[PDB]
């Protein structure tokens, strides 16, 4: 059903991979579609035009020219609607960038190891999820620079966490790595309530007492049942789960048995669900995402030689350009479906428009 064109493309200076792209989905009415990639120490911001023109907005350039941007998430100030950027990559540092000015303002360090993948919560512009090289996620309040929890232990991810994805009231995340699995992490639970309101309540400049982390150890659930490798993306499609590894399949699944509800699903439960896969050939290389659309009618995924798959959610269509033959790293639609953006490995980023 769906079909795209390919309108341009473009190649950034440094040759060094695109790992991230995202379209600010909180642009403003008559403003342009704005969209941010990221790779090496850059941060580049660019604004889709007419006649398939890709317009140089701005770049940040990393002080630290070892940097490895991995990641990139959009937000918005809660008071004035102001667009915000936030970037991380291997040097393990959050950068909450105004994407007028190119301006670092606020800047997060965990434990400072490499930082896989930023998340804002769906519902609350200042939360900010972090999965890291460390196996641990951290939830952020980026209004109060709090770290609100830290999920992880000998119970939660062996090795590095590649991928998270918040539900979409925001009440649980669903987490995954290089361990193959799957973890659940509830927090709309009464401690992480709690916490995230302490975190709104707290103000340094006006206490001696440092602000307290939630150490959360134990999942809501895991699985490594689903996959034989590194998970590297994660997405929640309501109370269902697509995820997938580098075996050439994006598996639909759920936790528990085929009619277990999600929120009855307890930590203990031992069964998955798989609901159907999504099969293509030429991904089977570490560190591929997928993307949805904003309404989670598209499905979008690059391979390893350039070719860019895309679903109809709703029931698969190749975008295929002679020139574009590096791994498509990550993808983006613009918030009203009309642009998808695909970055790549050797620099290059590829629009297309949607007929
Ligand atoms: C575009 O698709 C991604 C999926 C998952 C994901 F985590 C990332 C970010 C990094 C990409 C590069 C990287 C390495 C290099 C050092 C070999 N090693 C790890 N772990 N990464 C992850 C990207």
């Amino acid at each position: 059903k769906y079909s795209f064109k390919c309108v341009n493309s473009l190649k950034e200076d440094h040759n060094q991979p695109l790992f991230g792209v995202q379209f600010n989905w909180h642009s403003k009415e008559g403003d342009p579609l704005v969209f941010a990639t990221v790779g090496s120490n850059r941060v580049t911001l660019y604004e889709c035009h007419s006649q398939g023109e890709i317009r140089l907005l701005q770049s940040y350039v990393d002080a630290d020219a070892d940097e490895n941007f991995y990641t990139c998430a959009w937000t918005y100030d809660s008071n004035t609607s102001h667009p915000l950027l936030a970037v991380a990559g291997s040097r393990g540092i959050i950068r909450i960038i105004n994407p007028i000015t190119m301006q670092c303002i606020k800047h997060y360090v965990g434990h400072g190891n490499a930082i896989n993948e930023l998340k804002f919560h769906p519902r609350d512009p200042n939360l900010l999820l972090s999965v890291s090289k460390d196996h641990a996620l951290r939830l952020w309040n980026i209004q109060t620079d709090t770290l609100v929890a830290i999920f992880g232990g000998v119970e939660g991810h062996r090795d590095e966490v590649l991928s998270a994805d918040y539900d979409l009231l925001g009440e649980k995340i669903m987490s995954c790595g290089m361990d193959h699995s799957l973890k659940l992490w509830r927090i709309n639970s009464k401690r992480m309530m709690n916490a995230i309101k302490e975190s709104y309540d707290y103000n340094p400049n006006k206490t001696n007492r440092p602000f307290i982390s939630q150490k959360i150890h134990f999942p809501d659930f895991s699985t490594r049942d689903i996959h034989r490798n590194y998970v590297d993306c994660v997405r929640w499609l309501g109370d269902l789960i697509l995820s997938k590894s580098c075996e050439n399949a994006i598996v639909c699944w759920k936790p528990g048995k085929m009619e277990d509800d999600i929120d009855k699903i307890k930590p203990s439960e031992s069964n998955v669900t798989i609901l159907g896969r999504f099969d293509y050939s030429q991904c089977d290389i570490w560190y591929m995402r997928f993307s949805m659309d904003f309404w989670q009618k598209m499905l979008a995924l690059g391979n390893q030689v350039g070719k860019l798959y895309v679903w109809d959610l709703e029931v698969c269509t190749t975008l295929t350009h002679h020139k574009c033959g590096a791994a498509i790293r990550q993808t983006s639609f613009s918030r009203d479906s009309s642009i998808l953006i695909a970055v790549c490995d050797d620099a290059s980023i590829w629009r297309w428009d949607r007929l």
